Parts: C-alpha cells; structure tokens; sequence
C-alpha cells in the first residue's frame, strides 16, 4: 500500500466561462488548470483550497462547495496525490498573474482540453454537469494514462 499527500484544486466556474490558470515556470509548465497546491498543517481542506485560490490567482472567496477527489499515480513515484476538487460559490475581485499561474478565462465551448492535464477531459464534464465524482489516474509521465476509473458519487 502507498502514502498520499493532500492537495487541492480549485475551478471558478460561472454560468458561461470558467477561470484556469497556465503554470509558466519549471517542468510542468504550459498546462492549464484550476488553482491549488498542497495542504499545509493544521488547516481543513477547504481551508488550504482557498488560501491557495489567493496565492495562484489573487481571488478571495468566503466558501467554496467540493465537488470531487481525485488520486494521482505516476510511475516511478511511491507517493499518490490525493486532489480534493472545489468550485467557488461566488467571486468578488479580479485574478491577477502570479509567478506560478497566468490566469485566463474559457468560455464553456471552448475549454482548453488539448492543453489540459489529460485526465480533465474525463471529470471536468462531470463537474460542468453540477455532478459529484471520485476518481482515480495512473500515468506513464505526464502525457499518458496506463489505468483510470471514474465514479459520479451523490457525497464526495
Ligand atoms: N493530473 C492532474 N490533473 C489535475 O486536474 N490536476 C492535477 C494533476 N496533477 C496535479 N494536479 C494539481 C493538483 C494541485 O492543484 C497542483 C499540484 O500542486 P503543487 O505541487 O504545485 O502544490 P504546492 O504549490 O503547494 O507545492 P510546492 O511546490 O511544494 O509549494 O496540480
Ligand atoms: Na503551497
Ligand atoms: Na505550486
């Protein structure tokens, strides 16, 4: 059995566009995605979820709503990321680039799947159905998924 440590991800998505943020530096660089990071101690999940909101995009929420889980297996790692996955309720200031994340918003026809973590284009259309889900992904690298499953859920 393996460890996992805790990470968030957090998606504003509004009635007609959704907010993601493209990672500029290091190795991973060039894909988009919602906001997040690790959980740090002492704080809830949804807690560490909205103090990395801020840190990535500028934005500040009073509450978030969680609408999945995610596990992340790669190969050559013992340790899988365990993503808890949140939509914010409502927005109230303007994202602002950071050094990590180059903020931009989609319209929900054009979401940017091809420049997406692959796994999205599997759960972000349960979450742009307002659905619950659980998942889980095994990649070879960054580009190709060995093994997955993906379950609507009433509770995440
Ligand atoms: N396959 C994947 N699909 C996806 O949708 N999001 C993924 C993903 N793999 C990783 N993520 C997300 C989870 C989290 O939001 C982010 C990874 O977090 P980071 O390691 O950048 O966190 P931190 O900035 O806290 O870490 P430090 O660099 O140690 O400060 O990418
Ligand atoms: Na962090
Ligand atoms: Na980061």
């Amino acid at each position: 059995m393996k460890a996992s440590r805790l990470y968030t991800l957090v998606l504003v998505l509004q009635p007609q566009r959704v907010l993601l943020g493209m990672k500029k530096r290091g190795f991973g660089a060039g894909r988009w995605n919602g906001f997040g990071g690790k959980v740090q101690e002492g704080e809830t999940i949804e807690d560490g979820a909205r103090r990395e909101l801020q840190e990535e995009s500028g934005l500040t929420v009073d509450a978030l709503h969680k609408v999945g889980q995610i596990v992340f297996e790669f190969v050559g790692e013992p340790e899988l990321m365990d993503v808890h996955v949140f939509c914010t309720d409502s927005i109230q200031g303007t994202p602002v680039e950071s050094d990590e994340m180059r903020p931009c918003w989609f319209q929900l026809d054009q979401i940017p799947f091809k420049d997406m973590w692959p796994d999205a284009s599997y759960w972000f259309p349960l979450l742009l159905q307002k659905k619950k889900f659980h998942g889980y992904f095994k990649f070879q690298g960054q580009d190709t998924i060995l093994d997955y499953t993906l379950r609507e859920v009433d509770t995440v």
